[PDB]
């Protein structure tokens, strides 16, 4: 009866003993239940190995463990190759065992056991369950022992042990061995630096996918038409809302007029042209802010908001031409996140919210159909783009073929349930975004009309306008330039910044909605254009262009002529949907969010990441809890009914800082959290 | 710079040539693109290798080639335990190529290259992508090489060889030497045999989970309420369904009544309990069939049913006695899982039929918001049932919390929603079962009242219902009894069709509906019984017991004190949302269902099933298309709108059976035929 003998070699690492714990615990562990043979007289492999399994309590144990060459699974040292033939370490998996049983045998005499084994002195026996976690399987707990196996000098101090308590102490000691401002004085360096950086590569972002090879032609049609719905609709809900707050000052026309111009600037003369500019809802409460003002006192809408953008473009250009991006690095993984998770938390409460004013205004008639059929579709909307999405990693379909329509989910699953709500519903009439002609015909605003004693009420705005404004900037920013992103092309922090301010004052002298970096679009935008490979998932690339930043700006703009169709096929409950979808499609891959997930994961599901290995799971959970803690504090002060805690929002998330580099490590180690950031 | 190597070996079983054609295609491809080295001079493996290499086109390929003991992957022969020195086979795997490179080489003399490698005349090197299908592998196709120089004769044949040529006709004739009634006589035995195979472990059917160790409590509580909600829902809609076609005759009293009578009777008198009783539409059919029968001339509806159901009792009771469950052993899986895809298409359809209706009667007010929370009930509890059934595959929670909690997806999924709609949505009102007080006190239906000239028309009435009767009770059991359920216990396929026609006897003369073996609910049942371990899924054993099947029926007794409760919280399209749930969970294990799938799948994804190592993917294609069509033929007769072919339908499904074993060989080669069935 001849077989065929499968054998499989590969390098493994040894075990880090300064960073990982595991090895540590797994020595503890051994060290608690200790099982070593001393002095063992036996010449033969079977001998020791049952002698072994005997100090453990068979043959069914010890026919399981061949299938030394006819060892089912064994480690060896190699010397940069020979192999030491001093140790070796057998290994074997059982489904009848409940803990991890680790034995270490040393024999008198050394034997001749293979070509590879011909010095045998140290034979190590581990024994696992199938099922346990990645950091502590049979070939981890292994590789523990044969890294301080592998040390010469260490082999030669266990030969010179003769007590099983002295041999205790070697291993003891052997873990011991093995665990053993300048900036800001050139002012100008900042802008000019980062222009320098991206000037040569200006023409590269034109041809990147287009000439040569590797033409991304589908890629960069379908990222523009996911940034087209992804844009256009949060700025038509974001116009009707400034619409509804100023009384006609700023409509639906101006709010898309002033996306579609920012964008196209934006993406023609910005270094990392992967940052969508948009418009948000605390840019909206300033909106409101600024009317409640002009309403209490006897002053124009327009000349005031125009000032209070003049003052936030000026400081704006002033913390560009200061360089004070470069404090922002301070905002490591641990605070990004956050705010990150808080950012999509906001898009899942204004859906929630829309879908509460639908069913107040409608179902309680303040009829029940509307409502009934707004929660279908926004549900329905929701889960067709979400499995869509999932759809890419399905075996189904041509690779091509099905990444196309994947990554068409977005404007697919609005486009089918903007038929199904407007045409297949026709009888039930939907809530939507108010329409109107053209009210102001973009005016100057009369900066000069205005006078003392409210340019300074302007100036505070506009202040406190520029904190929320380079915070934002640079956390997106810092989200799109994050080390998982290749873009070997560089950074733009200071020049976007300038750009920034220069877009802003352009958008408030013409009475324009401002617009800055969109936490939900741009990693998105940046997920679509980059190439994951399975593994876990890791990013090949990203195809850093202009061409779907600049594509969908024009889109954009070209949408105004057709404007009411939008505003008519389109209802809310399909806005909310998409909500819903870029809130959770933009966690994929949150760090806090995995972690959060994990505190309700069976132990064995843990993954090997690089955290779990180097930071006990005990500090983890902590870790992961003081930033729910921190993430309810921007929930509170975000998230309220007051405009004025909303207002200061900026200054909570600048007092996240001193809480990370301050009272966190006075909680947890600071190793422990620098490896979180890392 | 100390490194751990970790090897691996493993036994691979010979590669059949007579059943696995992929060999077979391998050896063609090799031979159509032949690279064979022959007199090798090269007296070290390196030199060997990078010649091989060079026929094939380096160094970049040659070092990923290592990590013969340095060697990554190799396969050798072992003799019953002796190494085969003789010949060496090399498997890499390289992302730079699209085809697999297969390379023979022959060395002039032995060579010496390790322990297991000192008289090597033969090396092999086979290159492969990673992304290849299962079947097709780096390791499949060494494999197919390995097999074939496992033979020394063969190896001695090919050191014989002079020219390419005869090396290339050695390796042709090598892969041609791999390549190369009594029954029914005994009437009783039937009934006597399952009777005796049943009677000894009866007392187990009651103590299998209870008595003892592993103690199954929680199993058995939950598929009761499983198996509770499931039956109840069902048999309250075909109640209704009788009452509106009876007008009263029979109603949802006495469908609920006869299903408690006739599963708790069945759950305690019947072999393999694990079948669960219940009445089906085409059961209804009959019902309005008779109802017109018995409307066109002058006739008593109970009197003619009564006698329709004696008839039916009597020849279900001759075919149990003629032992004739025989012959439905010819419906192999080829045939009962097209007919277990069209049962699971028809609750489908239901569920859609009855959402149009709804929305006939209300939408277009044949008002609107009973429609659209209609459709949003009923995908909702898809959605809440479908995935709570997915979460038991989830690392989330404790995994007996989780099993708990997914297998009770069904009722979960029907309580939360009959909540949301009742008492969420008050105000919107919708669809529900007629409830009647009692109008008939269960009479004897006066047999002897009906004359000659409508007993003869009730006999042949009786006859096409026994031919239902017959075919459907044999394919759930079959179902049940599938060789991949362990179900050590036994079969009693005769028994169980004599009790059935007991049962229905006594449902007849109270005019009560018939009940038999419901497709959707019984393998269900098992499947909620049975342990699954992820392998790939593998059902370890089933917990063969009599509490889940006895305990639902006393449920469903019990729910008729307490009736119009559930007629009034559960509504229409929470019921229909049921039917969707059990109607896709039903293919999970399908076999034409995997291989519909199997055709919208990319190669590289094709699961190493037996039926594709065995069947050519153009003969199982071609399989599973004359599949479809003969599903299309039973959605023809089954789903129409003509009474009269949907009455006919066992016919069709006898009909199926020539078809299987006369006209299907006609196109595919039987050998494959069989293997699809195996
Ligand atoms: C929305 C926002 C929600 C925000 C929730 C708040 C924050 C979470 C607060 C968590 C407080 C408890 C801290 C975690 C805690 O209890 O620490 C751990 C983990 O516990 C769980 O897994 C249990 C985890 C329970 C989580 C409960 C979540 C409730 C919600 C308990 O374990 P431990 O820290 O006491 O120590 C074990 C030790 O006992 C084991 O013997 C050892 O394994 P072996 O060597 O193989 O025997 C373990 O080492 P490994 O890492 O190698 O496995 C150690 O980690
Ligand atoms: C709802 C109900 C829907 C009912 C639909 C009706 C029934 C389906 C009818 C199918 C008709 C065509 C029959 C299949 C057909 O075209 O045959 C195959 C497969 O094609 C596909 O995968 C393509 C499969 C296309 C399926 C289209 C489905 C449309 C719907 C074409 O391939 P082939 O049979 O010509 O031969 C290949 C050969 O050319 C390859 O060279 C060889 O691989 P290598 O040795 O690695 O080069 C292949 O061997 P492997 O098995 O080891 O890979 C062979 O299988």
């Amino acid at each position: 009866g001849c077989v065929l003998l499968h054998t499989s070699r590969k390098y493994l690492k040894l075990k880090n003993f300064k960073e990982e714990i595991r090895a540590h615990r797994d020595l503890d562990g051994f060290l608690a239940q200790a099982s070593i043979v001393l002095n063992e007289t036996a010449t033969s492999l079977d001998n020791v190995l049952r002698t072994m399994l005997r100090r453990f309590a068979l043959d069914l144990l010890m026919a399981m463990l061949f299938t030394v060459h006819l060892l089912s699974d064994t480690i060896q040292g190699v010397t940069a190759v020979r192999y030491q033939q001093s140790w070796l370490c057998i290994i074997c998996t059982m489904k009848a065992l409940q803990k991890r049983h680790v034995c270490i045998s040393r024999l008198v005499r050394p034997q001749n056991w293979g070509e590879n084994s011909c010095e045998v002195r140290f034979v190590i026996l581990v024994l696992a369950p199938p099922k346990m976690k990645s950091t502590k399987t049979a070939m981890e707990v292994a590789r523990t022992f044969a890294t301080m196996f592998s040390d010469i000098a260490f082999r030669q101090k266990l030969l010179e042990t003769r007590t099983e308590e002295e041999f205790k102490e070697a291993l003891v000691h052997q873990r011991q061995l093995l665990t053993m401002c300048k900036d800001f004085v050139p002012f100008g360096k900042g802008i000019r630096e980062d222009i320098a950086r991206r000037f040569p590569l200006y023409p590269l972002d034109f041809t990147d996918g287009i000439i040569g090879k590797n033409k991304a032609v589908g890629k960069y049609i379908t990222t523009t038409l996911f940034l087209y719905f992804a844009c256009l609709l949060p700025t038509i809900a974001f116009g009707s809302l400034n619409d509804e707050n100023t009384d006609g000052a700023i409509d639906v026309q101006k709010t898309i007029a002033g996306q579609s111009i920012g964008g196209l600037l934006y993406a023609l003369f910005s270094g990392q042209p992967l940052v969508i500019l948009l418009t948000t809802a605390p840019l909206a409460l300033y909106i409101q802010v600024i009317r409640v003002i002009c309403d209490d006192y006897d002053l124009d809408f327009n000349s005031f908001y125009a000032w209070t953008g003049l003052w936030n473009s000026f400081f704006l250009a002033l913390y560009a031409f200061f360089n004070l991006s470069l404090v922002m690095s301070l905002f490591k993984r641990s605070t990004e996140e956050i705010i990150a998770l808080f950012i999509s938390i906001t898009f899942v409460l204004d859906a929630v919210k829309g879908t509460v004013k639908i069913f107040w205004k409608y179902y309680y008639g303040h009829g029940q159909a509307t409502a009934v059929l707004s929660l279908l579709i926004m549900l329905g909307t929701l889960w067709l783009g979400y499995t869509l999405y999932q759809f890419k990693k399905s075996p189904y379909l041509h690779p091509c073929v099905r990444e196309i329509l994947s990554d068409c989910a977005l404007p697919i699953a609005v486009l089918a349930f903007s038929l199904i709500s407007s045409h297949g519903f026709r009888e039930i009439e939907m809530s939507k975004f108010r329409y109107n002609p053209s009210e102001s015909p973009f005016a100057m605003a009369q900066i000069q009309s205005l006078s003392l004693r409210a340019v300074s009420g302007a100036m505070g705005l506009g202040f406190l306008l520029s904190m929320l404004f380079f915070i934002e900037q640079n956390l997106v920013a810092a989200l799109v330039n994050a080390p998982e992103n290749r873009l070997v092309k560089g950074t733009a922090y200071h020049w976007d910044l300038l750009l920034l301010a220069i877009i802003n004052t352009g958008l408030s002298l013409f009475g324009l909605p401002w617009i800055h970096a969109a936490y939900p679009h741009s990693p998105l935008h940046v997920r679509a254009l980059a190439l994951v490979e399975e593994r876990y998932d890791t990013i090949v690339n990203v195809k850093e262009t202009r061409l779907t930043s600049l594509g969908a700006s024009v889109l954009v703009g070209l949408s105004l002529l057709l404007l009411p169709v939008p505003l008519q096929w389109i209802p809310k409950p399909v806005l909310y949907g998409l909500f819903l979808y870029i809130a959770l499609t933009s966690l994929d891959g949150n760090q806090l969010v995995q972690r959060v997930a994990l505190l309700l994961k069976e132990q064995t599901a843990y993954p090997p990441t690089h955290y779990i290995r180097r930071v006990p799971q005990r500090k983890i959970h902590y870790f992961t809890g003081l930033q729910v803690l921190q993430l309810l504090l921007l929930c509170a002060f975000g998230m309220s009914s007051l405009p004025y805690m909303k207002m200061i929002f900026p200054l909570i998330m600048i007092a996240m800082i001193p809480i990370r580099y301050i009272l966190l490590p006075r909680i947890i180690e600071a190793k422990y959290l620098d490896v979180m950031d890392a």
